[PDB]
């Protein structure tokens, strides 16, 4: 049985940080279904690249649930993200059913918009610290991939291929995500 | 006056290796066009992402020339760019009018097959380095990113930022690189 990654996929969402998880969550061997917040059309991305949902938000939820829902950065793709209910029930959910979020850069502002795992230390990109510190309900830190439990966090796109690998390492084990790793050729 | 890029997009792209370049070189102000190979229709990458170019090669090569002609690697990509008549003739004309040619992973294998950059200095994956020197046509090096003049390469989906941001300090200059590098919490 494979593991399953979520990962929601609005306007204005960080390219990068969209593709690079994609991708190297499907080099180990990850299920991942990209899902449209707006519906099945094409999702013009924060640097005009434009990307093609596997599917509509509403019909990926149907197909949960997910053992990751991963959240991509972009200032203006977060803001989407936290003004969605639908956003909101999945990541209580998932929330609920002890599963893991995984958000990137300004991503983690989404948590904060649905009140997800306050307590939690977090990181975002130094951009979003202030927004994502707004009421003291999460602990920063400055590492480049931050864990605690199932909330797991990222800076930007400099460090997407560690955030990408953490969650591989989380779903799939220490092992897996260094033979991903490998052909990568990372620092 | 911008500087413009042409990126050119084949089935089974890998697609961070195209949407990494795309995007730093949009954050440093070039003008960049995402052309499909094969006509206007999404583009199926290497890891299923679906990318909708910006124009078809047919209609961008009208719109040139390039500042550069960037090849994204990806083995089915490569040997799409690498069978292309349309390619080895913009590949020619922008060597034969002394513009920069960026490859990066297999992407540089394309170079072999339309004879371009002989005599050179070039690196790819390390996977692909037996193709690329088939004949010795070219001198290997294992550098992270290796530029002889104007013959820029690079190795994998871990050195695509320092690929992109060396095409950035080729066109725009080194203090542009630096300051659109300090946002992308490189390590």
């Amino acid at each position: 049985a494979s593991k399953r990654a979520l990962v929601i996929l609005a306007k204005g969402a960080e390219e990068m940080l969209t593709v690079i998880p994609v991708d190297v969550m499907r080099r180990a061997g990850i299920k991942v279904t990209v899902a449209g917040l707006a519906g099945k059309d094409p999702v013009q991305c924060s640097r005009d690249v434009v990307i093609c949902p596997d599917a509509s938000l509403e019909d990926a939820k149907k197909e949960g649930p997910y053992d990751v829902v991963v959240l991509p950065g972009g200032n203006l793709g977060a803001q989407n993200l936290s003004e969605s209910a639908a956003v909101k029930e999945i990541l209580k959910e998932q929330e609920n059913r002890k599963g893991l979020i995984a958000a990137i850069c300004a991503g983690p502002t989404a948590l904060l918009a649905h009140e997800i795992g306050f307590g939690s230390k977090v990181t975002t990109h130094p951009l979003a610290k202030d927004k994502m510190m707004n009421g003291g309900h999460y602990t920063y830190s400055e590492n480049r991939v931050e864990k605690d439990g199932l909330i797991l966090t990222s800076r930007g796109p400099g460090t997407s291929f560690e955030f990408a690998l953490a969650i591989v390492e989380a779903l799939n084990g220490k092992e897996v995500a260094a033979q991903v790793k490998a052909p990568l050729v990372l620092k």
